[PDB]
C-alpha cells in the first residue's frame, strides 16, 4: 500500500496500460480484458488486472499533467515491481500532413516542464520511450493494417501557453503531437530504471480542425488500445 | 461550454471552492450548500453550485498539480465568469513548530515549476493571493476560534523529488506548507485577472509524522471548510 | 559596528523605516520624531533613532537597489537587533487605475535580480511581506482615510532598462508598482527571520508618462509615512 | 562548393558516413568502398565516395563536438542533397553492464550543449535518431549475430569535464555511452529536415578505468561499419 | 539635468573618478583638485569638478551595488557629455598573496548578477574594460612606482553572500578582488557608448577576515587615486 | 603522450600558435618555422616545433569549436609544458567599419556556450586573455606597422546559426569578430592554469556576405602569424 495506490505487492502486472484523459480505464477492462479484478479505488482512480489472450495486464488512469502521472508512474515501479508502462491517450497535432485520429507513436518527448532539468544537473535529458517497446507498437498497428508514425510529442505544462509561437517552432521541428505527459512519464521510467511509452491519437488540428464524428472517435481510440495490447505480446516473444 | 467543463455561463457561481486530494466536492455540497445541483461532470470531475447562507456558491476540485488546475481556473475565469477561486487541501510541513492539523493560508506560493517564468519573461514572478480573501480567511477563522498561520506554501511538480536537500531550504525560509498547486492557480489569477487564494491543512510531517486518527481528520477539513465558506461572507461585507 | 553602520547595540529601535533616499530620512526624523539623534553617517547612509507617540524607533536610508538595501537590512537584523523593516519609498506606475499620490503596500515582490534564486536553489521564491505588518499599514491607513491597494511590486536591477517590453508584461500580471527593493529586503527578511514590508507612493506613471510637482505629493508622502508609524503602534498593541 | 567543403552536387551520396576522426574516412572508404574517389580535403577534412554491393555511399569526418559536425552536417544536407548521416564513432562507457567492443545505438542524445535550447525557445528538445534508420541497424547487426543496445547517449561538450558528479548522474538515468556529437547531429537533422542515427563501440569504461587495445576491437570497430553500411541497404529496400 | 543628478550639461568633466562612497569623491575632490565646485548632492550622491595639473576632473559617487551605480553611470553619459569613467573602489581578496591594501585593476568583471544576460539574449557578455585605459592604469603605476595586478574582478549582488563555496571557485579561476559594480559599469559602458575602468583597493580579505587597519589605510586609497590621475593625463596624450 | 596527442614532453616549445585549421599550422610551420618537425598527426591535427629568429616555437590545429579545442590547449597544458596559447584563426565581422583581413586581438571573448557557466557555478565569467600577451600583440603590430582592433570577440557553437537577430545584439555591444573558440580556450587556460590570446582576421563579413576574396586572402592571415610570432619575442625580453 502506498501514498496514492491502496493495493498490494502482486495486484498489479508487470505490464500497466495508463488511459489518457479520455479513455476510461474501467471500458479498457471490461471490453478488453477477461476476468478482470478491481485493484484501486483510492481519489476514483480506478485500477484493474486482468488478460489478454492469458497475458496478465493491469490498467489504470495516470491523471492530467506531468506532476499527476509522475506519482503513480513512480509508485507503480517501486512499490508493485511494474516494468512496463504504455500510456494511451489524445493529442494535438501541428503539423499539416498529421491527421485527426492518426496514431502517433512517442519515441521521443520535448518539454518546456522543469522537472528533467531538476534531475539532470540542468542539462538536457532526452526523454525518450523503450526502443524495443516502439518498434512492437509500430509491429503490430502494421499487423492491424494501421499507419503509425513515430517521432517526437510535446508535453506541455500549460494546455492555455502564453507563447503562441511556439507552435510554430514544434511545428518547424517535427512534433507528431501535443500532450502532457510522455517526457515525464519517461523521466520516471529512467529515474527508477524501467521501460514505458506512450501511444496517441490525434484528437484536433492546433492549426485547421477537421470534423470526425462520434462514430469516428472510439473507434480509432479502440484501434490505439489493440495496438498497445498487441504491442505486448509482441514484446513477450 | 468549454473544452474541459461541460457546462454554460450561468452555471457556476463568481465564487468556486476547488477540493484538493482529499476532500470531495460532493461531500462539500451535500454537506455546507444547500438546494445544491449539479453543474459539470466531464471527466468525472463533479460540479456543484449551491448556497451558504443565501449566498451563491460552487465547488469542483481542481485535480493533482499545477498543469491540472492550471485547465480549470483558467476556463472558470474566461468562460464562466468566475471572479474568486478558493482552494482547499492539504499539505506536508517542514517547520518543527507547524504541527498536524494547523491550518495554512498561502499569501504566497513558492514553486519549482516553469511555467511562472514561461509567462514573466524568465524573471521572478512573486505567485501571490489577494490580499483581502487572505484577512478574510484569517478573521474567519480567528471568529471560528482557529488559529491561522500565514505565509509561503511551496507547489511542487515531483511529489517525490530526487532533491531531498530542498526541503530543508524550505525550512530556512519559512515556507509553512508543501503542496503541487497555490503557485499555478495564482499564476493563473494573475494572467486572467481575478483573486485566489490558497488554505491548507498539514496532513504531515516531512519529518517526524505524528499520529492523528481518522477522528481527528474530517473534523479539521470542515473546519477549513467553515474557514473557507465564512471568509467569502466576509468579503462581501 | 560594521564596516558600513558606526553604531552599537541599542543605537537603533527594533523597527526600522527605511526611504532609499538618505537626506529622506533626516526628513522623516525631523518631521515625525521627537528626541532624534543620528546614530550612523557612514558613507553618507544617515541613520537616526527617536520617539513616535513615546514609541522609540529608528530611520535610516538603504540606498539605491537589491545590492545595496540587502547589506543594511541585513546588519541591522543581525546586528543590531531590529525585528522589522519598513520601507518607504516611490514606484513607477505601470497600471491606469493606479493614479499619481496613491498609497502602495507591496505583499509580494516580483523581481529581475538573480538573488533569491541564488538563496533558493534557482526555483522560484515568492518574495513576500510579513502579513500581521501588511494588514497593520491597510488598517492605520483606514483609519487616517486613506485607500490603499495592495499586491505586487516589481524590483528591477536596472531603471534604465532595454528591454522595454517587460512593463506590458508586468501590466498584464497586475504589478501595481515598480521600484528597485522590495524583494531583496523580502529576501534577506526571509533569510535571517524578520519582519519586513514596503510601502510606496505612485510619484509618476510610466504610462501617460508623468511624474510630479504639487503640495499635494508632499502630502501624500507623509500620508505614507505617517502610516508606516502608526501600522508599527497597531502592531505592538 | 562551401567555405568548409570543396566539392558540387552530386560529389556525395545521399547518405553519408561520419567518424569524428578524418584519418577514419580514409580507412571506412578503403576498407569497405569500391571505385572510391576523394571528394573533399577542405582543413583536411576527408570526404569520400564510392559504393558498398552496387550502393553510391559517401563517408567523411565531422570533427570533434557539436559545433564542428554541426556546420558539416548542416552543409551536407542543405547543399549537397543529402538525406542520411549516420555517424560511426566511440564512446566512453557509464554503465557496469555495458562491456567492452559493446554496440551501442542511440535513439536519443542528451546533452551538455546549449544548441538545441538556442533552437527550441529555452525548452526541453528530445534530440532523437530517425526510427526507421534505428530499427534498420538493429536489424543489420542481428542479421551479422550482433547484440546492439539501443538507448541513450551523452554528448558532452567537455572531454575533460570539472564536474565529476555528473557522469553517476548518467549512469542512474541510463546513460548507454558519453560521446560528443550525437545531440548536435540530430539538432541539426530537424532543423533541416533531414535524418541522423549515431552508432558507437564502447572504447572505454569510465567505470573500472579502462580503455581498449587488441585485434578484438578493431574487429568490433569493423562491426559497426558493416552495421551502419548493411542498414542503409536495409533502408533502401 | 537627469532624475537622479542635478546638474547641467557642462558641469561635469569628460572623464569622472568614481568611489562608491559619496563621502570618498568629498575627500578626493578636497584633497587631489584645485578648484574643487560641488556640482550634484541629489540623495546625498556628492559630485565635484576641479582640476588636476590643469586637467578638468570630476569625481561623484556612485553608490553600492549594480543597480545603484548603473543609473549614475548612465546618467553621466547620456546628458553630460562624459567619456570615461573610472571607478576607484575597495574589494575583498580571495587569493593567499593578495594583502591588504593591493591595488588591483580589472580588466574584466565576472559577476552573479542578471544585468548582462538581459542585455546579452541571456548568452555570456565578456564585461571588459576599454585596453588603453588599462594600459594607461599600468603604466600611471609604473611611474609611481606603485605594484599593481591586473586581471579579473568578481562584481557580487550579495555582499553577504548565502554561498560560501562560490569563494573557491573565485579563488580557482584567479579572481583579484570580489566588489559590486564593476560588471554593471562595463555593461553600461558598452550599452550606451562610452570608456569604463575599475581600479580597487584590497579593502580586506575574505578568507583571513582582516578589515582594514591601521593609517595605512587609506593610504593606498591614496595610491589607486593619484594613479587613476595620472593615468588619464597619460591618455590624453 | 595524451589521448589526442602522441608527442613527449619536450617536443612542444612553451608557447603555442594555434589556428583551428591544422594545414593552415603546417602552411605557418614551413613558411614561417626554421627547421620545423612534425610533431604530431593523431586524427590529422598536425602539429610542429621549430624556430623563430632562434625562439622554439611550435604550431598546431585546434580543431572547430570549443569542444574541440578545450581538448587540445588542455592536453597541451597539463602534459607538454605549455605556457602560452595563442590562437591564430579567422572570424566574421559584424561592425560597418570591419573589413576583410582586417586584424583584431580579443581582449575578452563572449559566448553562447554553456562551458564557462559549468565551470562558474552558472554565473557570468569574463572570458579574458593575459593583460601582457594582448599589450606584447598590440605593440608588435605597431613595430609592424600592421592596424589591429583590440576588443570583445564572440565564440559561436553554432556557425550555422537560427537566430539572426542575436548578431544585432553583438553589433549593438560593439563586438569585433564572431568566431567559435576564444572563450572556451580562456576558459581552459583559467582552469589549468596557462595563459592565452586569440588574433583573428576577418574572413567575411556576416552583413555584406562577402567571404574571403582576392590573393590578399592569406597575405593578411600572414599579418597576424608575423604579429603573434612577434609578440612571442616581446614576451621574452
Ligand atoms: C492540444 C493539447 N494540448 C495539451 N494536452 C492535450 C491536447 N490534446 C490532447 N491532450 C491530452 O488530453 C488532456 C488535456 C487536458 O485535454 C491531457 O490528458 C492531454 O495528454
Ligand atoms: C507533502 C506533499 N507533497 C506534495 N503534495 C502534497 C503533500 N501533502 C499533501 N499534498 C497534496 O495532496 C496531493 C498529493 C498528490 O498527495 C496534492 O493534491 C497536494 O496538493
Ligand atoms: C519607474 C521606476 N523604475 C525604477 N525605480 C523607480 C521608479 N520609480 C521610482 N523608483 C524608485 O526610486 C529609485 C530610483 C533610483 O530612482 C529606487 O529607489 C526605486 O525604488
Ligand atoms: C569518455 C568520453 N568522453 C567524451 N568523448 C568521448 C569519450 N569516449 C569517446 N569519445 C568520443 O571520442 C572523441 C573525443 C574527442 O576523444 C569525441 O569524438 C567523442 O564522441
Ligand atoms: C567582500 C566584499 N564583498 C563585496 N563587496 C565588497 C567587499 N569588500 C568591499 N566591497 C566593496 O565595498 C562595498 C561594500 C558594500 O562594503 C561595495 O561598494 C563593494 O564594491
Ligand atoms: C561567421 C563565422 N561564424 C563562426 N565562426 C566563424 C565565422 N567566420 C569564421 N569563423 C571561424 O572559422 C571556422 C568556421 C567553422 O568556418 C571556426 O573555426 C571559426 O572560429
Amino acid at each position: 500500500a502506498t501514498p496514492h495506490i491502496n493495493a498490494e505487492m502482486g495486484d498489479f502486472a508487470d505490464v500497466v496500460l495508463m488511459p489518457g484523459d479520455p479513455l476510461r480505464a474501467k471500458y479498457i477492462a471490461e471490453t478488453f480484458l477477461e476476468d478482470a479484478r478491481e485493484v484501486n479505488n483510492v481519489r476514483g482512480m480506478l485500477g484493474f488486472t486482468g488478460t489478454y489472450k492469458g497475458r496478465k495486464i493491469s490498467v489504470m488512469g495516470h491523471g492530467v499533467g506531468i506532476p499527476s502521472c509522475s506519482i503513480y508512474t513512480k509508485e507503480l515501479i517501486t512499490d508493485f515491481g511494474v516494468k512496463k508502462i504504455i500510456r494511451v491517450g489524445s493529442c494535438g497535432a501541428v503539423l499539416p500532413h498529421v491527421k485527426l485520429r492518426d496514431v502517433v507513436i512517442g519515441m521521443g518527448a520535448c518539454t518546456d516542464s522543469k522537472v528533467n532539468r531538476i534531475r539532470f544537473k540542468d542539462h538536457d535529458f532526452a526523454a525518450i520511450a523503450d526502443f524495443d517497446m516502439v518498434r512492437n507498437a509500430v509491429d503490430a498497428a502494421k499487423a492491424l493494417g494501421i499507419d503509425a508514425r513515430v517521432g517526437n510529442l510535446f508535453s506541455a505544462d500549460l494546455f492555455y501557453s502564453p507563447d503562441g509561437e511556439m507552435f510554430d517552432v514544434m511545428e518547424k521541428y517535427g512534433i507528431l503531437g501535443v500532450e502532457m505527459e510522455a517526457a515525464g512519464i519517461y523521466g520516471v521510467a529512467a529515474e527508477f530504471g524501467a521501460k514505458a511509452l506512450t501511444i496517441c491519437t490525434v484528437s484536433d488540428h492546433i492549426r485547421t480542425h477537421e470534423q470526425t464524428t462520434a462514430a469516428e472517435r472510439q473507434t480509432t481510440f479502440n484501434d490505439m488500445i489493440k495496438i498497445a495490447l498487441e504491442s505486448v505480446l509482441l514484446g513477450d516473444k
